[PDB]
């Protein structure tokens, strides 16, 4: 499902591990639509853990396989994403997310 279209590698060896937080700062736009998912945090983006499915596929995939400082624009599906049952005006059903996500460092 989820794809990894980065734009700035990072390090190239640091990624996140099994205990640590991740930290990151992310867009969560639509194909063709609008922001949905944005992290747009005052003063804290998201953060989540790996292992613990605290986020969709697309991302513990996703930004498992990004390293500290590394930027990309990850396209998930449905089969990464809400599966089929999203919610009806942030995630309609079989709508693609797309994520530019930066990975900031782990916590």
């Amino acid at each position: 499902g989820v794809q990894v279209e980065t734009i700035s590698p990072g390090d190239g060896r640091t990624f996140p591990k099994r205990g640590q937080t991740c930290v990151v700062h992310y867009t969560g736009m639509l194909e063709d639509g609008k922001k949905f998912d944005s992290s747009r945090d005052r003063n804290k983006p998201f953060k989540f853990m790996l292992g613990k499915q605290e986020v969709i596929r697309g991302w513990e995939e996703g930004v498992a396989q990004m390293s500290v400082g590394q930027r990309a624009k990850l396209t998930i599906s449905p089969d990464y994403a809400y599966g089929a049952t999203g919610h009806p005006g942030i995630i309609p059903p079989h709508a693609t997310l797309v994520f530019d996500v930066e990975l900031l460092k782990l916590e």
